[PDB]
């Protein structure tokens, strides 16, 4: 029997982040799809999808943003939906880990280094 | 945390979002070490200044920024903020992190498919 990895968290800054993250997505799927807009159905998609990113998402992961969406055009959430699903395996979050671990020990070093004697 | 408005305009999500954790993980550093200085005249004034810094905003750069100003003001507390930062990298719990992103990710979707469904 296979036990599977612990993927659950209550407040915590894993839970923080991860919140984050699902903002960044709904984020990039928007512009995203903003470039694939950019017949009369697709104008009036590009209208509203350029009226909703007048609006900041709250910090919910998109998801209150992404109801009004499909409150307006059902259509124009469908694919913001789909593409912020597939953004999960293009993510590269490996390389997010590399960055922030190299850099945070770069920063300390030229940090140490400055005020060395 | 606002990741498409960290690091630079131009850097990719993936580079946003390791600039974001870096600022992260400063203020997980400084909540860390301010407890452990509640529960020496020194060890006093980290303190004092910890709690001044913290009525601070670390804008950018992952906090290098904050982190110089509070060098600047006591060595010893940005040593310290700098050991905890760095060893957080490895208390980090990475893969549960996306794991919930996108397990989460997955749901919002479900729940509002299974809304419009009628
Ligand atoms: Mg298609």
């Amino acid at each position: 029997m296979h036990i599977p990895a612990d993927s659950f968290s209550g407040a915590s800054p894993e839970r923080k982040a991860a919140v984050a993250l699902r903002s960044l997505f709904t984020f990039v799927a928007a512009r995203v799809v903003l470039e694939q807009l950019q017949t009369t159905y697709n104008q009036q998609a590009y209208l509203d999808l350029m009226d909703f990113l007048g609006t900041p998402m709250k910090g919910d992961g998109g998801d209150e943003w992404m109801a009004a969406v499909m409150r307006k055009n059902h259509a124009l959430a469908l694919r913001l939906m789909e593409v912020r699903e597939a953004y999960l395996d293009e993510f590269e979050w490996g390389k997010t880990m590399e960055m922030a671990s190299r850099e945070t020990r770069e920063a300390n070093t030229r940090l140490m280094r400055a005020a060395a004697m």
